[PDB]
């Protein structure tokens, strides 16, 4: 009967989708384990076997400017968010992926695209011609939970274990952002044809897909100081590959190149209008309580849009 609480701040604001984990590292295993006792039950895990899975998928970050245990933390409080304000559309299997499935979607990332591997010619290019990283960081989640003493889905059946897995694989692919373009217009043609059906699987797989790229760019849904600050943590990166691509002898693109600085804001409002917003508009009209999301995104557009008038 061992409750994980927050103190009264952090236990009201966990609730709100804008809400920031803070810079105590030391605190984000308990914010973790807090969601998955809210979300899926003090039930879904044994605690021992829980927090040794926390640690070492902790253990499997690096320490990069952007693609670090912080984002797994932040995309999993997002998926907590979504989940909370849609109890009753998903299964006791979807509640415990899910969650996982954020904490675990960009495990060992070295802070560089797709895209820089294959041009590197990177082994893991050869082993995974698409959805590179994704496909590596799914390969982490499974080496993790075969270690001894981390099997936190130990009690499930063959099938359920097998369908679990299932979700986790598809839900972390899913983060390939070049896989998003196409499955949003999917969603919006199924939604809009009146075809969309939460019990078709292949729909339901559609929908969380785009749930894991809504998680996985919640940085634009932040209050203002959150969303520009972390901008320098996701460029810090960027920057780094571009140098990266002038050491292979490739021009990088702009947003890769850090003598393009001043294109930063135009930049902004393309990504805004190309994918967050399309992206959190799509998730609204399929699930309507996550609306704040695109709220959110929405304000953020605005701040980029004083930045370029020199308001700010
Ligand atoms: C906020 C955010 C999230 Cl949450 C996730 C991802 Cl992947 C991401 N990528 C970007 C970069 C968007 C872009 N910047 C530039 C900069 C220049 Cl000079 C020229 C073109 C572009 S296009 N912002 N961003
Ligand atoms: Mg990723
Ligand atoms: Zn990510």
């Amino acid at each position: 009967l061992m409750q994980f609480t927050l103190p009264v701040r952090l236990c009201k604001e966990i609730e709100l989708f804008h809400f920031d984990i803070g810079p105590f590292e030391n605190m984000w295993p308990g914010i973790f384990v807090y969601m998955v006792h809210r979300s899926c039950g003090t039930s879904c895990f044994e605690l021992e076997k829980l927090c040794r899975f926390i640690m070492s998928v902790k253990k499997n970050y690096r320490r990069v400017p952007y693609h670090n245990w912080k984002h797994a933390v932040t995309v999993a409080h997002c998926m907590y968010a979504i989940l909370q304000n849609n109890h009753t559309l998903f299964t006791d299997l979807e509640r415990k992926g899910l969650l996982i499935a954020c904490l675990c979607h960009d495990l060992d990332h070295r802070g560089f695209s797709n895209s820089y591997l294959q041009k590197f010619d990177h082994p893991l290019a050869a082993l995974y011609s698409t959805s590179t990283m994704e496909q590596h960081h799914f390969s982490q989640t499974v080496s993790i939970l075969q270690l001894e003493g981390h099997n936190i889905f130990s009690t499930l059946s063959s099938s359920e274990y097998e369908q679990v897995l299932e979700i986790i694989r598809k839900a972390i692919i899913a983060t390939d952002l070049a896989l998003y373009f196409g499955n949003r217009k999917q969603l919006e043609e199924m939604y809009q044809t009146g075809s969309l059906n939460l019990n078709n699987q292949s729909h339901r797989d559609r929908v969380i897909g785009l749930m894991m790229t809504a998680c996985d760019l919640c940085s634009v849904t932040k209050l203002w100081p959150v969303t520009k600050l972390t901008a320098n943590d996701i460029y810090a990166e960027f920057w780094a590959e571009g140098d990266e691509m002038k050491k292979l002898g490739i021009q990088p693109i702009p947003m890769m190149d850090r003598d393009k600085k001043d294109e930063v804001p135009q930049g902004q409002l393309g990504f805004y209008n190309a994918v967050a917003i399309p992206c959190y508009t799509t998730l609204t009209q399929i699930l309507p309580p996550t609306e704040p999301l695109l709220k959110a995104c929405r304000d953020n557009l605005s701040q980029w849009e004083k930045v370029i008038r020199g308001e700010e």
